């Protein structure tokens, strides 16, 4: 709050802009002599002699620059004067650059030394450059310019292997990107800007005297961010500023950081390559054609001082005035006696032959091309225009006339260059005026060349009046000041849409980096500051403040930006947004906002375009108006009631560029040209703005105003015109004969042909109507609530893709509008890639309903650029159910808060009073009933709520009743769960002194975990396996209390097994007549009665609490972004984010949440940079640096240290459990306030904030190749982490989402969530192992059965969800019959079970195999096809990667070249593999565990998931295989089981099992065997006495095995009897802990196969599998075959080690 003075901008401002001289004075160099024609005033400039060199200064040879450097050099056998002073700079320093130097200078090879500077750290030895380490920019002010630097670059560093590329009318693997200032711009306002600048190291801006141009601002405002950046970033980005001499070149250098001891550079006239003698003509008085004859008599004059071979390069100011220039020359030239005639003296054919020859050709160029005449122009002569280029540069061409475009376009000088009259029109300024100072320098800058004169000449023919601008600017007299007073508003509001000023003062510090303020400070006059405020206030404080705020009231005016002078806070409106991104200025935003209504008109549309600000000083002329009128009659949109206005001119010119009419008066093409170059960015503009209202009509109005200005045709035209190989004589036949369009799919290309009358072309027309994109529209709609619809939304493309036509890509609009078709209830946007084309494309939303239910909703998807290319579907609602209204929560009572006291025992509430005196008014009031009933309870609640010592108090009471009590709390969580083992251990063992356990992976322990627990944790699929035998164990049987946690994520994935352990242990609770008492907790429901019932809860048990009743209060806040692409908005959250760090908790604690690990580090990197960059670091840092440094001792991660010390921490899965519960001590200590996590690490972490901040909701799923929204559970853990009752008296979340989705959690975060059942998705498996255990004997049962789930209750509430087409008992038996009938129908099929009677149902072979490792019926059904008798390791390792297990396994983002990287390394080559598919990618993964190799954290995660379930997938395949009896198959499964838990190959050193052997240590061991194996033994190789320690514990584990056999009555066996061999396991080691394999993640345990077979005929005879401990006996049974004599082997194998397999063969 300081004081603030409204200014007058108009009054600060330079009016003339690139016209306005600050110059007083002009001082003429030695010769000033004027000669006085008394029809014009001739003022010459003398060449400067050239200068003798200085002291040492020398040039310098190519091959004295360093080695690498020397390509692109080549064609030049010297450098340049200048390039010689500056290559040491250039090349040898990183320093930033000012090079001042005469136009034509050649400063061009000194920013390529530069760039050649930045390439040259990138070498990499044998690889030859790091093209995607680095970016280098060129800016240039022109695009003619542009593309010439483009080709000139690539020639140049070809050799480099190096893209140079134009932006301004791939962009990723582009490397130098040459563009214009407003393109760059335009590029870094978009917010996601950092995607192209991350990589930048180098700018060059070329002209950068562009500064005192009306242009400037942008340059000012674009160096500005740059700088602004490299502080933030602190990624050092080096700046080359290349201008023209002119004053004030100093303020310049300041501006760009350069010093002026070091890289500034001036060179003054004497430089110039060509000295050039110069000519300033000007003109008397004002008259008319006596003027023009004037001009024109000059022009003769002055090209007859060359008569032969001298070349005259012409410039005129429009493209018709060549041909009008060269006509009054040839008429004043040839009319008397032939003046000057034959410039070519090869009148008698020198190279008149040449340029006689090249006359064949169009237009004036014939007629002048036998002379010495040419003519280039922007009036489009093409190739004309290469070949005048190549004849001139040839010297064939003597006179040449052409337009600046020449001048800035290719390189070619003249000896002498004569500029007529400088007087220009500008259509924006809408009048004629003086032309700019750029245009000149380039233009004279092209007097004389470089290799063929001595001397150059050049004449500039103007008005006498206020002219003696030019002398001063041709001369380095015309000072370079800063126009930014001008588009000062607009550029703020550029850099307040980016989030780079957020108030006042920020944009006060903003100016501070603008050419403005050094201008400001050395000219304070001229800028209109007195002496007197300059000394009281040196820094400017108070005009920068001054104008900040004018600036401001004038965007808050026109509603950019919402600004209170009070706290001086800015807010980004959706206008400014809109308005920065589209590049349009402020007072046409308004105006805009204004007439913008939905039922705008099109002839309304079309009118508010032409009140567009761009275009306030255009105006109608007289001698325009004419045509006009012809163009009126020919344009098809009214144009009301509007007379020739301003307003009309510009409609009616839009509309004929449309129609593509042609035009004749050239003031008329030039405001076309300008009104349609800004048309399509408006029109976008209002596009975007319509379309994010939701406005129906006006959107598709827009939206296709947009295709046809771009497209160049009308909607009523034919949608072919849009192809442009097209002639248009046959599309104006077609749209002639009058039919639609959509016919012509159905037509074979005869009927077409015969259609059009034009049979030639019935094919290619034919080939084209299919070459038009076209989609086909599938919709599944189910319903989530009454106020809210889940839509599914298939996408098929119909039609071929051609890379020429359609590019990479195709972009639609999914619109789901209203039944009147007047609001767009949802849109997003959609990209169909070619690459990805033919799959068909899943997009899911929710769409909001009103219960007086309309008849239907339509989808429409519309190209985004096609016109005429669009599909609608209809969404009936006619047959909708919407599910029942959901139940007020319970509500909460305000009871006193009951005492820690109130639990009687001193020992219980000893774990209780020292950390709080009184239970929250939740767990008060839930109190009673969870403590002193037996009866089941639910609990609803907000995650953070402490739902969790309600159930602690169920389990305190569980202990009271009995001291031998058993309880099993369930978390879907395995990390969950893990935390609740800590908390409950501490809590129960410890203090209480209890028994508490984790349930594991491995069976049998966990049996023994089960019997001695008092308190068991679990996750559902430990406790499912565990619990599918319940029959059979009995202490699952017993337990007197069953916890359940999350049982809202019933609702999500994996939310089955969790519904079958609950419905599981109710059906156990009612059949055996001793309750087992149900907790269940929950965050709050929708619907809590379905599940209470579920679970047996009375209502009055119930208590389900409002989300707004949470114990500490949530202050939620959502930010939506409309960005289709998540990279970008990813990219332009980054700074929101910070800024919500510093608003809503700047000095309390913070979590950030973001979508991958990348992410983490990323974010938490930008936080740190920003925060150092507010001059504030170490602010997220509440402790000294010297405190944490003996504990980041312990840290291996360096950036993990760097950020930590700055007070921001990261945890993602990559990190150490050491390295993450370092960072969450930290975190919760206090010492760091910012913590940035991944999404996946939200269940995993013991910590809570003050703010939590979720960035973005979305993952990419790399299978699918799309991002897919966050589980609305994972988001309300997320949120639930915010929360802190001790410190915080409330509690913070800022959620930011793509727009679209904003809606969705302003709904389900404050209000109860809806949850629903997928079991009836997930039948198959738990049939199949009901069916096992005879749980299920029959179809009745299985009806049975689903009775206790809660789909049961589910799918009468919500029918549709489930597809019931009705509430009605019938239609509920009716779907549960015909769904337990396919159910058990698929597993009839997949030979899991046996269907007997049409009821009855038994259990097989592959059923009881699947059952009972748990694995899913399709893998083992898969296993069963795929497995034979000749089978081998390597099959089975494919065999076992498609396993249903690995579909989960993730593809991540740009994994895809990481696999097909692996494919390549791998023993075994995979056979067409595709690296999106999971299986593939397990495959490789798999081989790259056997052969050792290392890889990335995420592979080895992976690696780690796959691992886990290897080993019962590979004793599905023993089983499997030998239920067929096959011996080579099995027995090399068991093999395989063995190299994988050792993690080594089928034939390989057996010793590579012994820890620390390297390749080495094997080389010398053959010069093999674990039993082979103290002096002798240590002193075969290099040994520690660690490594002994542990490989002694190896071979004290190792197995060490003897067997003995007999066959029972060896000779009382003939043909068809039983066999039985008796065989006797012994060892002769005590054995102590388990196996041994430090590549296996767990901990397993030695198990063996006993094995019978004929290794002849293949067969296997009988197996039996078992663990061995101390001694174990082993009886092998089977049926003898005939004729008495047989010989058999017997195999004994491992599961765990490869080398104690042993063979005894026996009859
Ligand atoms: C992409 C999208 C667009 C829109 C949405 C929601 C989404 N979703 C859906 C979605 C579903 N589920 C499953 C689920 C399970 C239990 C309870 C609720 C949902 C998630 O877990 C996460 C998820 N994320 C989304 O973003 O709402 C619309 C909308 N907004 C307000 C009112 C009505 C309405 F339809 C606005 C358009």
């Amino acid at each position: 709050l300081a004081p603030r003075q409204v200014l007058d901008l108009e009054d600060l401002v330079f009016t003339q802009g690139s016209h306005f001289m600050a110059n007083k004075r002009c001082q003429l160099p030695d010769g000033s002599f004027r000669r006085q024609r008394k029809g014009y005033e001739e003022v010459h400039v003398p060449a400067l002699k050239p200068k003798p060199f200085g002291s040492e200064e020398q040039l310098l040879p190519v091959e004295k620059l360093p080695k690498y450097a020397q390509a692109g050099f080549e064609g030049f056998k010297t450098l340049n004067r200048i390039q010689s002073k500056l290559y040491r700079a250039a090349l040898e320093t990183d320093e930033n650059l000012l090079l001042c130097a005469p136009t034509g200078a050649g400063k061009t090879n000194v920013a390529l030394m530069c760039m050649l500077r930045e390439i040259g750290k990138h070498i990499n030895m044998d690889g030859t450059i790091n093209v995607d380490d680095f970016k280098i920019i060129y800016i240039a002010p022109m695009r003619s310019l542009v593309q010439e630097m483009v080709g000139s670059f690539g020639k140049r560093l070809a050799t480099y292997g190096i893209t140079v590329a134009e932006l301004t009318g791939e962009i990723s693997a582009t490397q130098i990107i040459v563009c214009t200032p407003e393109k760059w711009d335009i590029i870094t306002r978009k917010g996601g800007e950092r995607t192209y600048t991350q990589l930048v190291r180098l700018i060059i801006l070329d002209e950068i005297h562009l500064l005192h141009d009306d242009r400037g601002p942008v340059l000012e405002a674009l160096v500005a961010r740059a700088i602004r950046n490299i502080e933030m970033t602190q990624e050092d980005v080096r700046l080359i500023g290349l201008s023209a001499t002119l004053p004030n070149y100093e303020d310049v250098a300041t501006f760009l950081r350069v010093d002026p001891a070091k890289g500034l550079f001036y060179f003054d006239n004497s430089f110039r390559p060509v000295p050039l003698e110069q000519t300033y003509v000007g003109i008397t008085e004002k008259k008319a054609i006596k003027r023009f004859q004037i001009m024109n008599e000059i022009v003769y004059e002055k090209i007859m001082e060359h008569a032969g071979k001298n070349q005259v390069l012409v410039f005129v100011h429009s493209r018709k005035e060549t041909g009008k220039t060269a006509r009054a020359i040839r008429d004043m030239c040839l009319e008397k006696d032939t003046l000057g005639l034959f410039l070519r003296e090869g009148s008698a054919s020198t190279e008149v032959l040449r340029t006689e020859a090249e006359q064949c050709k169009n237009l004036e160029l014939k007629d002048l091309l036998p002379y010495g005449f040419a003519i280039h122009h922007a009036g489009m002569t093409r190739v004309d225009r290469t070949l005048v280029e190549d004849l001139f540069a040839d010297k064939h061409i003597q006179v040449l006339v052409s337009t600046a475009t020449l001048a800035w376009g290719v390189n070619l000088p003249a000896h002498t260059v004569i500029i007529k009259g400088t007087q220009v029109y500008s259509p924006e300024k809408g009048r004629w005026t003086e032309l700019g100072a750029l245009d000149i320098l380039q233009m004279l800058g092209r007097a004389g060349r470089p290799q063929y004169d001595t001397k150059g000449e050049g004449i500039l023919i103007t008005s006498h009046g206020e002219l003696q601008y030019y002398l001063s600017l041709l001369n380095q007299q015309l000072p370079i000041e800063s126009q930014m007073v001008s588009k000062l508003p607009d550029m703020l509001n550029a850099e307040i849409v980016l989030g780079n000023v957020q108030n006042a003062k920020d944009a006060v510090n903003w100016l501070g980096y603008a050419y403005l303020y050094i201008r400001m400070l050395r000219s304070p006059t001229l800028y209109g500051i007195s002496h007197d405020d300059l000394k009281g206030d040196p820094l400017l404080d108070q005009r920068r403040l001054d104008l900040v705020h004018t600036a401001a009231l004038m965007l808050d005016k026109n509603n950019l930006v919402k600004y209170d002078k009070k706290t001086g806070n800015f807010q980004v409106t959706e206008l400014g947004r809109i308005a920065s991104h589209y590049y349009i200025t402020n007072d046409t935003v308004q105006t805009y906002n204004q007439l913008l209504k939905p039922t705008l008109s099109e002839i309304e549309l079309f009118r508010v375009f032409s009140l567009s600000s761009e275009f306030k000083n255009i105006t109608v002329r007289e001698e325009e108006k004419l045509e006009l009128q012809k163009l009126l009659e020919r344009v098809p949109i009214p144009v009301k009631e509007s007379i020739e206005e301003p307003s009309a001119k510009i409609n009616v010119l839009l509309q004929a560029f449309i129609s593509q009419l042609k035009l004749e008066g050239f003031a008329l093409m030039a405001d076309m040209v300008y009104v349609t170059q800004s048309a399509g960015r408006l029109m976008r503009a209002i596009f975007e703005i319509v379309l994010n209202r939701g406005w129906a009509q006006l959107t598709d109005k827009t939206l296709n105003l947009c295709k046809m200005i771009d497209k160049r045709m009308w909607q009523s035209m034919c949608p072919l015109r849009q192809f442009r190989k097209l002639p248009e004589e046959v599309v104006k036949k077609i749209e002639k004969k009058n039919f639609p369009f959509e016919r012509l799919y159905d037509l074979n290309h005869n009927e077409i042909g015969e259609l059009i009358r034009m049979p030639k072309m019935g094919k290619t027309i034919h080939k084209y109507v299919h070459l038009f994109p076209k989609l086909e529209l599938s919709v599944h709609l189910q319903p989530i609530t009454r106020s809210t619809l889940k839509v599914e939304l298939t996408i098929t493309p119909d039609f071929q893709w051609d890379e020429k036509v359609h590019g990479s890509s195709e972009a639609f609009w999914i619109l789901v509008e209203d039944v009147d078709s007047e609001v767009i209830l949802h849109h997003e946007y959609f990209l169909l890639k070619a690459k990805y084309a033919q799959d068909e494309h899943l997009i899911t939303f929710f769409v909001p309903v009103f219960e007086p239910l309309p008849p239907q909703y339509f989808i429409r998807v519309v190209s985004d650029r096609w016109l005429s290319c669009e599909t609608q579907l209809p969404v009936s609602f006619r047959h909708l159910i919407l599910p029942e209204k959901y139940p007020p929560p319970t509500e909460l009572l305000d009871l006193q808060p009951l005492p820690v006291s109130a639990l009687r025992n001193s020992a219980f509430e000893s774990l209780y009073q020292d950390k709080f005196p009184f239970f929250n008014p939740i767990q008060t009031q839930v109190f009673n009933t969870v403590y002193n009933s037996d009866d089941n309870v639910f609990v609803g609640a907000p995650t953070g709520s402490g739902k969790t010592i309600c159930a602690e108090f169920a389990i305190l009471r569980m202990l009271l009743q009995s001291s031998e009590g058993r309880c099993v709390y369930i978390t879907p969580m395995e990390a969950l769960a893990e935390q609740v083992y800590m908390d409950w251990y501490e809590k129960f063992q410890d203090r209480l002194n209890k028994k508490v356990v984790l349930l594991t992976g491995e069976t049998s322990t966990d049996l023994k975990l089960l019997g001695k627990g008092n308190i068991i944790i679990s996750t559902p699929e430990k406790w499912d396996i565990l619990s599918r035998r319940w029959k059979q164990r009995k202490n699952v049987q017993n337990i007197n209390l069953f916890v359940v946690d999350e049982v809202h994520l019933i609702g999500g994935e994996n939310g089955p097994v969790l519904e079958v352990i609950c419905s599981r242990m109710r059906y156990i609770s009612s059949q055996i007549e001793r309750p087992i008492r149900i907790v269940a907790l929950s965050s709050s429901l929708s619907n809590a009665k379905d599940v209470a019932h579920w679970l047996g809860c009375s209502a009055t048990s119930t208590f389900n609490f409002h989300p707004n009743v949470r114990p500490v209060p949530l202050e939620l806040h959502i930010q939506g972004f409309n960005i289709s692409h998540t990279q970008t908005r990813l990219l332009s959250m980054a700074k929101p984010v910070y800024h919500a760090i510093t608003k809503h908790s700047p000095k309390k604690p913070v979590i950030v949440f973001v979508p991958s690990r990348k992410q983490t580090r990323l974010t938490a990197i930008d936080i740190l940079t920003t925060c150092a960059a507010d001059i504030q670091r170490q602010r997220f840092l509440h402790c000294t640096e010297k405190d944490l440094i003996p504990y980041l001792e312990k840290l291996s991660d360096s950036t993990l240290k760097e950020t930590l010390l700055n007070g921001v921490g990261y945890l993602h899965e990559g990190l150490s459990p050491m390295e993450r519960r370092l960072v969450e001590q930290l975190f919760s200590s206090g010492a760091i306030q910012v913590v940035v996590a991944s999404r996946s690490l939200c269940w995993g972490m013991n910590v809570a904030a003050h703010l939590v901040i979720i960035m973005d909701t979305q993952y990419y799923n790399g299978k699918i190749h799309a991002y897919v929204d966050y589980p609305i559970y994972d988001v309300l853990q997320m949120v639930g982490h915010a929360n802190r009752p001790l410190q915080d008296d409330e509690g913070r979340c800022v959620i930011m989402c793509q727009g679209s989705k904003k809606d969705f959690f302003k709904k389900f975060l404050y209000e109860p969530l809806p949850v629903e059942s997928h079991l009836d998705h997930c039948m198959h498996d738990h049939f199949n192992a009901e069916i096992v255990t005879k749980t299920i004997e029959n179809k009745q049962d299985a009806v049975d059965y689903l009775t206790w789930t809660f789909l049961y209750r589910r799918m009468t509430q919500n029918p549709n969800y489930y597809n019931l087409q009705g509430i009605s008992h019938r239609h509920l038996s009716d779907h549960l019959s015909e769904l337990v009938e396919q159910t058990l129908s698929d597993l009839e099929q997949s030979k899991c079970i046996s269907i007997e009677d049409e009821m009855d149902v038994a259990p097989l072979n592959l059923g009881m195999i699947a059952a009972y490792y748990y694995i899913n019926y399709t893998t083992i059904e898969l296993f069963s096809m795929s497995l034979n008798a000749k089978t081998k390791v390597r099959g089975l390792i494919e065999i076992i990667s498609n396993a249903a297990e690995y579909e989960n396994i993730p593809i991540r983002h740009h994994e895809d070249n990481l696999l097909r990287q692996l494919a390549q390394k791998v023993p075994h080559k995979l056979n067409n593999p595709k690296f999106n598919d999971p299986h593939v990618k397990t495959n490789l993964l798999l081989q790259a565990h056997l052969s050792r190799m290392q890889l990335s954290a995420e592979l080895q995660s992976d690696t780690e998931e796959i691992l886990s379930k290897a080993i019962r997938l590979i004793q599905a395949c023993v089983d499997v295989l030998s239920s067929n009896g096959w011996l080579s198959p099995a027995l090399a499964a068991m093999e395989l089981a063995q190299m994988v838990t050792q993690a080594m190959w089928s034939k390989d050193s057996y010793l590579k099992q012994l820890p620390h052997f390297t390749s080495e240590h094997i080389k010398r061991c053959t010069d093999e065997s674990v039993f082979d194996i103290d002096e002798e033994r240590n002193a075969l190789l290099q040994l520690t006495d660690s490594q002994i320690a542990d490989v002694a514990r190896f071979c004290n584990r190792y197995p060490n095995i003897e067997l003995s056999y007999e066959v029972v009555d060896k000779d009382s066996i003939r043909s068809g009897g039983p066999v039985v061999v008796l065989v006797q396991l012994e060892r002769e080691e005590e054995v102590t802990g388990p196996v041994i394999a430090p590549l296996f993640p767990q901990k397993r345990e030695e198990g063996w196969w006993v094995v019978i077979g004929d290794a002849k005929s293949n067969s296997l005879i009988s197996i039996k599998r078992l663990t061995l401990q101390q001694k174990a006996k082993v009886k092998l049974d089977f049926v003898a075959p005939a004729t008495g004599a047989h010989n058999y082997t017997l195999y004994f194998m491992s599961d765990a080690y490869m080398g104690c397999d042993q063979e005894y063969k026996f009859s």
